[PDB]
């Protein structure tokens, strides 16, 4: 029936319902640090999240999304490789069943335990739905998570997971500050790509941060307790919801640092 991450409906089958899966600018990709072009003209990233307004958290059967009020420039991203302002609409994670896998992008083939995606849309286009019709409609900030010490700013999220265990459940999730999930440095790699889940639209300017954040093993364990299934159905743990690296093709990865 529909898409997932299993043997019968996983990433390798996606092309049947979404032909763009085999397109020219698909994500994720492996970041070869020795081939990435240092670009001195890349301006510093500008993350203005002081007015961020979170609204809800929801398990959609594939992963969980924390949604934000994007009716005004409350939480925006600009600078870096971007032209114009991009509004934060939601953030989600991709993780593995084990600590050695989970991230979508890899750095010199290295896989992290998880990857956080903060999705933004170009205000120039009015709304998210119109933004996904443009080659520069979206900007996703990717942050790697590695297992180590606990991330205080992630605990609020971890605590609420019990209430949205199954597919379709949602919970109010207000007053959450996304600044607590940012690493110290804002150095990054950037390249043009796509969303990593169907519809796999090629509308994304990826900004992948060099420095990962650390979360405890207990924090990641909570992620693995979520369910792909809806309430009452046989239990399928939500793990390994990541897409493998796609061919880079006619693309260049640029770094904002040396
Ligand atoms: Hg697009
Ligand atoms: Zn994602």
């Amino acid at each position: 029936h529909h898409w997932g991450y299993g043997k019968h409906n996983g990433p390798e089958h996606w092309h049947k319902d979404f032909p763009i899966a085999k397109g020219e600018r698909q994500s994720p990709v492996d970041i070869d640090t020795h081939t990435a072009k240092y670009d001195p003209s890349l301006k510093p990233l500008s993350v203005s999240y002081d007015q961020a307004t979170s609204l809800r958290i929801l398990n959609n059967g594939h992963l969980f999304n924390v949604e934000f009020d994007d009716s005004q420039d409350k939480a925006v991203l600009k600078g870096g490789p971007l032209d114009g302002t991009y509004r934060l609409i939601q953030f989600h994670f991709h993780w593995g069943s084990l600590d050695g896998q989970g991230s979508e992008h890899t750095v010199d083939k290295k896989k992290y335990a998880a990857e956080l995606h903060l999705v933004h849309w170009n205000t120039k286009y009015g709304d998210f739905g119109k933004a996904v019709q443009q080659p520069d409609g979206l900007a996703v900030l990717g942050i790697f998570l590695k297992v180590g010490s606990a991330k205080p700013g992630l605990q609020k999220v971890v605590d609420v997971l019990d209430s949205i265990k199954t597919k379709g459940k949602s919970a109010d999730f207000t007053n959450f500050d996304p600044r607590g999930l940012l690493p110290e440095s804002l150095d990054y790699w950037t390249y043009p790509g796509s969303l990593t889940t169907p519809p796999l639209l090629e509308c994304v300017t990826w900004i992948v941060l060099k420095e990962p954040i650390s979360v405890s093993s207990e924090q990641v364990l909570k992620f693995r307790k979520l369910n792909f299934n809806g309430e009452g159905e046989p239990e399928e743990l939500m793990v390994d919801n990541w897409r493998p690296a796609q061919p880079l093709k006619n693309r260049q990865i640029k770094a904002s640092f040396k």
